[PDB]
């Protein structure tokens, strides 16, 4: 497991804890989300970020974090602003941002050489 691979590995750990449970863990399907497949065109949740990240798919953190900000936008976008989902993408999105700061990977980078 490359170095890479455990920094990426690092923050989805950092982030799934604020998930405690798992509603951004797996996908979500039409069986239990009525219109999802086709509100939602770009599908995405951690599994598939810790696949992407076990198969060695991420050439950077701005790659991660993109995948991140997916799955967050389309929470916000899928549910009504009332709902856990909504609240909790949200809360999540900002916080992960935060931790993964161009400022806070500048530090990261710097300690790196
Ligand atoms: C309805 C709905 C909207 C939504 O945005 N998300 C992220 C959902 C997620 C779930 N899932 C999917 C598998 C992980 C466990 C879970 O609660 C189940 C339902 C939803």
């Amino acid at each position: 497991s490359t170095p890479i691979q455990q920094l990426l590995e690092h923050f989805l750990r950092q982030l799934q804890r604020k998930d405690p449970h798992g509603f951004f863990a797996f996908p979500v399907t039409d069986a239990i989300a009525p219109g999802y497949s086709m509100i939602i065109k770009h599908p995405m949740d951690f599994g598939t970020m810790k696949d992407k990240i076990v198969a060695n798919e991420y050439k950077s953190v701005t790659e991660f974090k993109a995948d991140f900000k997916l799955m967050c936008d389309n929470a916000m976008t899928y549910n009504r602003p009332d709902t856990v989902y909504y609240k909790l993408a949200k809360k999540i999105l900002h916080a992960g941002f935060k931790m993964m700061s161009k400022e806070r990977l500048l530090a990261l980078k710097r300690s790196m050489s």
